[PDB]
């Protein structure tokens, strides 16, 4: 696997959309 902090580093790795401003994540968990 490739050494990552809590995250699995996948491609969601743009903080997740959270419950305001759904915007970080925004590509389907990717």
């Amino acid at each position: 696997m490739i050494s990552s902090v809590c995250v699995s580093s996948y491609r969601g790795r743009k903080s997740g959309n959270k419950p305001p401003s759904k915007t970080c994540l925004k590509e389907e968990m990717a």
